[PDB]
């Protein structure tokens, strides 16, 4: 059992001459006095004298023990030892009235000090009358060095199931010899007398005259300081007699270590203590988500039986209000590239797809992966490869004189096939052979071209409207701004900066200390929404500048409904489809395959790493199934495919996460989050009044913002960052103590290398052949390198889990 | 000072069987053992235990001891030793003739260790023969930690004259209770038992049978560790008795502290009983002969004329030749460009603006001549060179009243200006005369802290409405007209110019504060990383210049400077003013009246120019070099009078300009202030560049006025560091969970610090109501009375305790 002390001595009010009984001292954690003025002191470590245990010893040794005494009172217990104490000659027969009145006396506490207008020490007296001790009244060391919402506080620390300790320390003329009464109940009861948090089961009573060398109440914090030792209160609940407690004491007392008044700085002396006190101490206590099976069809009924028993909790998890925040932020996150690239594919290939195609389709890919996903946290979407695919397949389908919309259908049919040949055969097991390497080299690019198309952007925007003397005003701004305008360029880099800086202050201000934790979290987790909502605000009051808004279709309608219509005829829309086309539609599809089968597998692999905290499982068979099938059917009613997407993704996940005081706590998965973003991104043609007020420029700031913080957790990034600190700096990390400096650099020399050298393929004309060098990156970490280092250095670099290395 | 102190066992050799001493640790003010391989360890402090100490006490009560003992050699010294054992019915007459033969043995230090094979414990006995002991025995604790070179630093360590000490223990079955004895020789001589050649002066022996909680080892380590404190020591060579010896113990171990086992113990709590320590500490040298070996005013009332000025010259002046060399680092010229900057805008708006309201009686080129000349007196022959003068705000309300009142009145008032300047020259010279700057040691830091916020506040007050005004100027509209004429200024709106000026401040503010930043990091070599981090500011100012010269066709606000040293208005105004009329004769009574402005106009500049000497020359910011309080002032105003001469307006030290100054000139440690660069050079060159401003025309007329803004910003947001309550503000949001570790959190409640925090919040309030009240001038005696509420007022809510821990006149001391 755990126990509660409290010390308590008698004492005297100067408002009136009654004696009572004072606390004076506690012991629930560590040792804590009460001051003159009625307030606790501060907590610390109970120091005791030399003279304080050796007297203790002293009066212990032939003191008095009442072992399980069969009282459930006060009275009961004081009359019990008084009369142990008259039957071995301690005190003489006529001291015995005195000591039961004077421990039968009231007991006070802290709370009631300002009422008596103040406390001081006492002593009793034959004639009942108290007076003033013989004796040095100096305060104590302590109280001199200590003193000069609680209630509930130290309820929460005394632990749930606990027993009391009362120790009283006074002090009587009429007797001869210090005396000691120790007292063990049959079972804890709360004594009316005494009040205490938790019910009473020892008890001690320490009382004698004044003699030198003897302080009551030091010998007091002696005994409390016993009664606050685990092995002793253990020896004290096993103990039947008083040669045990001895036993215990002599134990005590061998491990303890004095420290002599040394003349050399505290700190040092202090701690040089640690050792040793440890030593005397120390003598005193003396399944895979991808794996091969031997059966088909293994992979998808795995992922099946470990993801779907967690519905209910995906359902249940999405009651706070930061998957609302994070629906808000991933609802503006996703719809804005996916706007920009409807209008790049609608003015590429004379507007057989647009913008409405990509929503729709965006909303069925969401809906559909959130009801039937295993990982409920990907963002579905369009890409820029995929972009550059589609502009090439038109280009090729405008050459040689074939439709574009049709050979599409036949490409979905093939990636169908593919698919379900791959998912039979469990062909996802490769992702193991996927290392650190070429995800944090897949991430890092993938933030970098983030920020390279934002501010590509923001330099658009002031290409369009340059800085000069003198503009026209009999301008037309209906269907696009015309010329250049006055006030653009720069309301725009004004709101995009705006809004980075209050993104970036809120997302500082999350993790201070400035507020209540709760109303802090909660502000927080809402920085995005908040800084839009302001920046949209400063932009309607500003009344005569123009700046660029976000515009959506007006109906459910098609692009062009000069030559589509809402399903395609996959004989011919207009002229009969050749034969070879239909068998050589394969070609393109083998690498659209590739293509998705990479991005999104990566993507789940730096969403899902061991290091994020995922308690329930994820699943990747399932998910390439529902992706690809929904893209093919999707490719099958002329709308576009998607894929999963890295930004989009990691910012979910990321905005998803409880963090600790700082310690990753808990990420919330769920499965309602993304059926609302699809939900609003659907319903978004509706919502026509409250979009068109946007501003383009704002959530350029929104995309640096998400591009700065999606590059925390790269440690291609750390070791890019200690390229430039002096070794005297660097972490404590174990690939820098593993492995020579000179090394590490050159290590990420060759990483640099690597990503230019992607970058620069990405650059060339002959961008889709961006894929194969990447997976190139896989035999250069699995051949190449242990041709250089060595392998206790390439297994400390290249690490798969942090903690362990 | 230090001794030497040696302890030795009675021990066997594990070769041979046989009895010999073998020293088993060594004390010079520290501690170091010795293992069974014969190399002694590292070096420590000594930690008893319970059980020696109480042994060691007991059989010390009644120990015998003999002082003063008169004998050179270890045989006389067994002999009276045991004698004086015998007389004392310690031990039977039959023993001697056996501890003797023990006693006068072969002693073997370290040295002889592998030789020998090693050592173990070994019990005498009545026979004569050796044999092993009865009761079990344990592996040591200190040779257990520190065992698993050191004779240089040992024979370093003792001092060329000094005395040792040597304590022999062993053990003997033969005897019935613990015996201790204690020699002192009476000149200290060679022994053959210590190789050392150190003499030995004091002589422990302890023997006595087997018996349990006895560890003789401990005990002798015990013994030890006494006689190395200096109070024992100390006690022991001025001693005649065993009465002193035993109440010297007794003060020992009162003053020690003895810790119990835990069951959690950490390196937190643990440090939590340092205060205790050093307590114990003082106690027990409280009562010592011995101490612990680890444990003018600038402004003063004289009884001599003018004392205060000898004073400070006697104190400052022995620097200069420090105080010109000091210079030479690269930080004063990045302060200087800093400065330079920081104090040329304001003097060129507060110039135009007071040649606009006095029909330019008084200009731009007379101010910037008047900073000119008074920055330069000022370094050369100044003593606290950082303060920057210059015109203010209160001393432009005031100069508006005064031409106010002469336009109404219908008197001149460049003549008026001139006996003002009398009347102040005659003040500040009765007022040094009889040393009254005094006074200022009354002003605590309460006043200090309200005037540097307040200050700060309004700086960035004034920035935000100069650019709320730059956005009034032109507003944003749909269209604009572009045949405006803009040779005297721009007429009406223009399309990109507001938003232009606020991009540059927003970027100059930002980079500031972002290499600012990157100062303190630990991102480049050490040196070119402070070098770059120091000139922050000006690398900042010529990135965004060179942005603003790329840009061609948008209008921005640049600096522009006087053409010529020319006076503002020619056709009323000379170089030099006639005193007795310059076109009507100056009447008498205006002439016997021209006082009262004159001594609100000393109140308002003694009290400026002191608190912000305050402020810079604080105990707290590293200043070693002295700083001079009535020579500065005297200074300054004799400065400021014959100004006043020639026309010029008089100027005081500024509060931003000079906090900025003194925080440019700051190295700082990984934090700590490690040191302040103090010197001349640095104000003398701003000086004079402020003064050739006139010659640098085509560069000061590329700068634009919107980046000296967010220069502005930086300064006003810096400078708000070192105020204590704008922590305390802080601390108004943050629960009383992450409150700091200073004094004045754990020694007040916390609605105290709060009540204390409003009523100085209600104070900066009224003041800033005050300021916006015409009665504006009224501003400083205002100020000057909060001083009697932090006298009065405050005694009679709070306690004395709080009052003293809250407004601390110390930062460090509390
Ligand atoms: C729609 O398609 C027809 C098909 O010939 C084309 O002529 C027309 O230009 C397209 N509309 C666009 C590109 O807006
Ligand atoms: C100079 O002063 C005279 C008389 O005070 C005044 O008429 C003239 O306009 C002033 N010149 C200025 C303000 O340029």
């Amino acid at each position: 059992h755990k126990v509660y002390v409290e010390l308590q001595e008698l004492v005297m009010d100067e408002k009136n001459q009654e004696l009572r009984w004072m606390e004076a001292a506690r012991w629930v954690q560590l040792e804590e006095n009460l001051g003159e003025n009625g307030a606790w002191g501060r907590p610390h470590l109970s120091h005791l004298t030399f003279w304080s245990l050796l007297e203790l010893r002293r009066v212990f040794t032939k003191g008095t023990v009442l072992l399980d005494l069969q009282e459930t009172s006060l009275a009961g217990v004081a009359n019990q030892l008084l009369d142990r104490f008259i039957f071995e000659d301690q005190i003489r027969p006529q001291d015995r009235e005195e000591l039961l009145r004077a421990l039968l006396l009231k007991h006070s506490h802290a709370g009631e000090l300002e009422a008596l207008g103040g406390v001081k020490p006492a002593v009793l007296t034959r004639s009942g009358d108290p007076s003033q001790p013989l004796l040095p009244q100096h305060s104590s060391l302590e109280t001199q060095l200590f003193c000069e919402h609680s209630p509930s506080g130290i309820l929460e620390k005394i632990p749930p199931d606990s027993e009391a300790t009362l120790v009283l320390v006074g002090r009587a003329d009429f007797l001869e010899q210090p005396v000691l009464g120790f007292v063990r109940l049959q079972e804890a009861a709360e004594l009316e007398a005494v009040e205490l948090p938790v019910p009473i089961r020892f008890l001690f009573v320490l009382l004698g005259p004044e003699a030198p060398h003897i302080d009551y109440t030091q010998l007091g914090r002696a005994a409390a300081t016993l009664m606050s030792e685990r092995v002793f209160r253990i020896d004290a609940y096993m103990a039947q007699s008083r040669g045990e407690l001895l036993h215990s004491l002599e134990g005590f007392l061998d491990c303890s270590l004095v420290l002599p008044p040394t003349d050399a700085p505290s700190e040092q002396a202090l701690l040089s203590l640690v050792p040793v006190q440890r030593e005397l101490l120390r003598r005193r206590y003396q399944d895979d988500p991808l794996q091969q099976t031997g059966q088909l069809f293994g992979g998808l009924v795995r992922d099946i039986r470990r993801r779907y028993p967690y519905y209910l909790s995906d359902i249940t998890d999405a009651f706070s209000p930061q998957v609302l925040a994070a629906v808000i932020f991933i609802y503006f996150a996703a719809l804005s590239p996916a706007i920009t690239f409807g209008g790049l594919l609608g003015e590429k290939t004379r507007n057989q797809m647009g913008v409405s195609e990509l929503l729709i389709s965006t909303a069925v890919q969401g809906i559909l992966f959130a009801l039937l996903g295993a990982q409920p946290l990907l963002v579905v979407g369009f890409s820029g490869p995929l972009l550059v695919f589609e502009e090439a397949f038109f280009s090729f389908c405008e050459t040689n004189g074939l439709e574009y919309i049709v050979g599409r259908v036949w490409i979905g049919f093939w990636l169908i096939l593919l698919v379900v040949l791959v998912v039979a055969f469990e062909g996802s097991f490769l992702v193991r052979f996927i290392s650190r390497y070429t995800q944090e080299i897949f991430s890092f690019l993938i933030s970098l071209i983030f920020i390279y198309e934002t501010f590509s952007k923001l330099i658009k925007i002031f290409q369009d409207h340059p800085l000069q003397k003198t503009y026209n005003y009999n301008v037309l701004m209906v269907p696009k701004p015309q010329g250049p305008l006055p006030n653009t360029a720069l309301l725009s880099l004004v709101l995009m900066a705006g809004t980075f800086f209050f993104a970036m202050m809120l997302r500082k201000f999350k993790n201070s200390s400035y507020f209540p934790g709760k109303l802090r979290r909660v502000i927080g987790d809402f920085g995005v929404p908040i800084s839009i909502l302001i920046m949209v605000l400063v932009d309607f009051f500003i009344q005569d500048t123009y700046t660029q808004k976000l515009s959506v279709p007006d109906g459910f309608k098609v692009s062009n409904s000069s030559a589509r219509g809402w399903v395609i005829h996959p004989l011919g829309l207009r002229s009969e489809f050749p034969i070879w086309m239909m068998f050589a539609s394969a070609l393109p599809a083998l690498l659209v395959f590739i293509l998705i089968f990479l991005e999104s597998q990566i993507t789940t692999l730096i969403v899902s790493k061991p290091e994020r905290k995922m308690v329930k499982g994820s699943g990747f068979h399932l998910d390439l199934l529902l992706v690809v099938g929904m893209g093919g059917v999707a490719a099958l009613f002329g709308m576009p495919w998607l894929s999963a997407t890295t930004v989009r993704s990691v910012t979910h996940a990321n905005a998803l996460t409880v963090m600790g005081k700082a310690q990753i706590q808990e990420v919330k998965e769920q499965r309602i989050s993304g059926l609302l973003v699809a939900v609003l991104v659907g319903l978004s043609i509706l919502m026509e009044p409250i979009l068109s007020r946007i501003p383009l420029a704002v959530l350029f700031g929104i995309f640096l913002y998400m591009g700065v913080t999606s590059l925390s957790g790269i440690q291609l990034f750390d070791r890019i960052l200690l390229l430039f600190k002096p070794p005297k700096y660097h972490p404590d990390v174990p690939y820098v103590k593993r492995v020579k400096t000179w090394r590490m650099h050159l290590f990420t020399g060759i990483q640099i290398i690597c990503l230019a050298v992607l970058w620069v393929v990405k650059s060339t004309p002959a961008s889709l052949a961006l894929p194969f060098v990447l997976i190139l990156t896989v035999p250069l970490r699995r051949v190449l390198l242990p041709l250089i280092f060595r392998n206790v250095e390439l297994q400390c670099l290249d690490a798969d889990d942090a903690k362990a290395t």
